[PDB]
């Protein structure tokens, strides 16, 4: 790696996880709106200047699903860029949450609902264009491999 | 994460992993030459299209320097662009040995060797300049707060 390169900063920083129940449901949020129902997306937030991204997304996912999660494996980071200029990595962890736990949502002007999802419906979802970033469905299908689960319907 | 943003392509990925012993030594890779010595960083490979960055770490931590190790958290990622326009993403784990290994570096075209290298002596090598990524500092730094180690010699 002696081969010289400059860096390219990176302002914002995302955490979140796929995180899958026994049976291979994905855990998803709703946005509140955009007649039509606001798009799904994985439980992800802004990691703090600083901050462990990894621990970024378990607290993140705490936040916004009321579940305790753990990370369990590292899937995959990627890059956007806003139309200002400015960069932001997602940074994506497979979780599992910590037994005996209740799905309870936390309701604001940006999350609607969060919920588990199965394979079959999330693939109807996807083709119907209500899946928010596309990478969604790219970590759910790595996810499902990882844990040994059936691919999705396809 | 509804506000529209493009996706920014980067074509290669790099894992690595800052390895500490029980003593919060660290482990580097060192370059074959560049009467100057190569320069020393952390063990690290490319990960291969589609492969997981985490298991990619690992396979290159023992490709580099023959030993095996578990990686235990996630320290963050970087964003580096060559003279051709490409870009490339490092990833790093804090990571640990498996027990009972000895340390047998794979000498190549661009490996000299690798050793464990105590804080007070990497801190030398740093201010030395001997540091090819200065991150490995930023990084060592972090993985010895994670572990409840002494910070580096300031």
């Amino acid at each position: 790696e002696h081969d010289e390169r400059t860096h390219v900063p990176v302002e914002l920083r995302a955490a979140g996880v796929v995180l899958l129940n026994e049976r291979g449901d994905i855990l998803l949020v709703q946005e509140k709106g955009i007649e039509k129902a606001g798009l799904w997306h994985i439980p992800s937030g802004a990691v703090e200047d600083g901050e462990n991204p990894q621990d970024a997304a378990v607290r993140e996912a705490c936040e916004e699903t009321g579940l305790r999660v753990r990370p369990v494996k590292f899937l995959g980071a990627y890059l956007g860029r806003f139309p200002d200029g400015v960069l932001i990595l997602r940074h994506v962890w497979l979780a599992e949450p910590e037994p005996g736990q209740t799905l309870a949502p936390a309701f604001t002007d940006e999350i609607a609902e969060a919920s588990f999802v199965s394979r079959e419906d999330f693939a109807q979802l996807y083709a119907a264009g209500q899946i928010r970033m596309y990478q969604t469905k790219l970590f759910y299908a790595d996810a499902l491999r990882e844990k040994g689960f059936p691919a999705l319907p396809v």
